[PDB]
């Protein structure tokens, strides 16, 4: 019972989540309802457009892709790609829902949803090259969904936040469609379940390093896989990091993942990639997701940072 | 030599600090020329019209107080008493423009900026007092300059934070003109100097422990007096801290004073005050004040989320 300073709805999300068994002990389709029932909870949700296509990825077949776009917008709007989390074995539409929704209206751009196939069912690569597939098409649809391929964001949470980055790798690496700038909401970046913050906050925060161990073990078959820079891009060099699109990182205080993702933030800015890092307090992983802590002052200012970041981005 | 990742203008504001003698050792009008010289270095301010006015303190006598406004503006705007740092020893209207006009402009706010008696000439508390009794006088200026005292933001820079917070609890304690909304960027909230960013970042982060400990012993050396909430507001209880006004808190990573930022941030969400506290990576002291910061992601980031942030409580 013995927390670091919490605000309200994440200690009561932490205390939502201690009991046993926890969503990882769970079988995965149990595992998907829950996280669906949590994100059934109330909340105020921005109106908008959606609609659901479905893209073909060519090896990797096909999968849903939702487009939200904010009401009577008779423009091109700027695109954000977005690819949600929940340790590769939950999550969708519905789950990431209301996150998408407020990014799609407060920067006034298209929201570009992936529902990439999930582990263990799919393991790596199969979700990056799905994700990077949807990328090189984006300018196939422009045209019918009024957004500019120019003006290209790409985010993430999470798992969302280590395949948005590695999105950039990729995109650099074979030449892809050109990504303008990430935003990389608490990414995972290493299989390493030893950093500072992943003891101090290993249990008693709703994610936890045993809940992190299995979404990996999910997510790769072997381990000379989490060595590759498109599994854990903190392992990347300076020379593979140079000329990345400027990023975005945000970390939670009460989060495992807050060392690697602000070890990442530091990597970046060591190979001269433009990068704004900024750590919120007294708040846990997932929160920019979770309906119930949508009202925390860490959510509100998480996201009025993220939204004028990427408006000031796209002003140009 | 070995630093922590920071953003370049960090590092070099730092490096531009290493040599002996420091600002604080030199005698203190040499520090605040010297300051004064860091900033005429060049930045691109807003356009703002100034009106500086002689305000009366009473007991603590006269002192400048700076009217900053937008251009072209007839409508009655926001007000924020902004309080400035460097330590109680430096600091002026001309070492903190930049700033005040940026805040200024990008809130559409009259900014109202007290130049109060500095130490180690003046000691605690006239600065506290002084910015308190402009506090009560701001109805008397409301409709010659044109500002709503009913939206009021508290605001300041590292001692400056320190005041704009004791700012709140004084009037609280009083029941002096209603305060909205505190900012504090990297605010002094203590006098305890063994903090483990206090010790981390003691040397090479351009402000040093030395320098902390200087700029303290020139504003009071009485422990009893440090131990006072309107000097250490961070030995605050939850009963002294309740009610207190919304608080943004903004600290950097490379900072001396991190550690008190953040764990006075903690004493007001047990307080149940609304705190946003939000951390800067590689970034040093003084990183919104300072003209040759002024382009750093963090600056630029700190200055959005403040402003927008002051902005959408005043709606």
């Amino acid at each position: 019972v013995e927390r670091i300073s919490l605000e309200k709805a994440a200690l009561e999300f932490s205390e939502a989540n201690a009991p046993h068994p926890r969503i990882y002990e769970l079988p995965v389709e149990e595992g998907r309802s829950l996280l669906n029932e949590v994100q059934d909870s109330p909340v105020v949700k921005e109106d908008v457009d959606i609609e659901d296509i479905a893209v073909d990825t060519g090896e990797w077949g096909e999968i849903n892709v939702r487009f939200i776009r904010p009401l009577h917008q008779e423009k091109k709007l700027p695109v954000i790609f977005y690819i949600h989390g929940a340790g590769w074995v939950f999550g969708n539409a519905h789950t990431h829902d209301k996150l998408i929704r407020e990014l799609a209206v407060r920067t006034n751009s298209v929201v570009v949803f992936s529902e990439y196939s999930l582990s263990p069912e799919a393991k790596y690569p199969t979700a990056i090259e799905q994700n990077y597939a949807v990328l090189q098409q984006l300018k196939d649809f422009a045209n019918d969904k009024k957004f500019d391929v120019n003006h290209l964001t790409v985010a993430g949470d999470s798992v969302g936040g280590n395949m948005a980055t590695v999105m950039t790798l990729l995109t650099k690496q074979r030449g892809g469609q050109k990504i303008g700038q990430q935003v990389l909401y608490y990414p995972v970046t290493d299989a390493n379940f030893d950093t500072d913050s992943y003891n101090e906050f290993a249990e008693n925060y709703a994610l936890t390093k045993e809940g992190m161990i299995w979404f990996w073990d999910q997510y790769t078959t072997s381990q000379e896989e989490r060595h590759q820079i498109t599994a854990s891009p903190l392992r990347a060099t300076k020379e593979d990091l140079a000329d990345l699109p400027a990023a975005l990182i945000i970390t939670g205080e009460a989060d495992v993942l807050r060392d690697e993702g602000e070890a990442y933030a530091r990597k970046l800015r060591e190979a001269d990639v433009e990068v704004t890092q900024v750590r919120f307090q007294a708040i846990i992983h997932d929160f920019v997701m979770v309906n119930s802590m949508n009202e925390t002052h860490a959510t509100r200012a998480a996201m009025s940072l993220s939204t004028q970041w990427i408006n000031e981005k796209n002003r140009k």
